[PDB]
């Protein structure tokens, strides 16, 4: 299982365009609550800031990256996010999009 999300690279925080419907039912939140946002709002005081660093720094890179974060649900509930992201260019070299496939490997 896994689900999917689009991030908008033209913009300074890539804010998410676009989420898959396992998204919304996995995480708990609604597209009025997640489109125009940065995914960010999924972490918590259980995530390690080391791990959020890899995809901050891979992002401004412009690279992909492989992470294992502690995300939280809507209702405060832990679940552990296998998370990959990938840089969509453009073929002038230019990041546009931020993909994003997210695995509930909590077990
Ligand atoms: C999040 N999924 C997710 C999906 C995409 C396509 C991108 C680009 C990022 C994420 N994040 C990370 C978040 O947006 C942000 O980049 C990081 O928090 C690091 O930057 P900051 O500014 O916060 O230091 C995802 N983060 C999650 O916790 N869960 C995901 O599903």
């Amino acid at each position: 299982r896994h689900t999917f999300v689009v991030a908008d690279a033209t913009l300074p925080d890539c804010p998410l365009v676009y989420a898959s419907e396992g998204f919304y039912a996995m995480t708990g939140y609604g597209p009025d609550e997640v489109l125009g946002h940065n995914c960010r709002f999924l972490q918590g005081e259980g995530t390690d800031p080391k791990e959020v660093q890899k995809i901050r720094d891979a992002i401004k890179k412009g690279e992909a990256c492989s992470v294992r974060l502690l995300n939280y649900r809507k209702d405060g509930t832990p679940f552990w996010n296998l998370l990959t992201v990938t840089p969509i260019k453009t073929p002038d070299g230019r990041v546009s999009k931020f993909v994003g496939v997210q695995v509930d490997v909590t077990s």
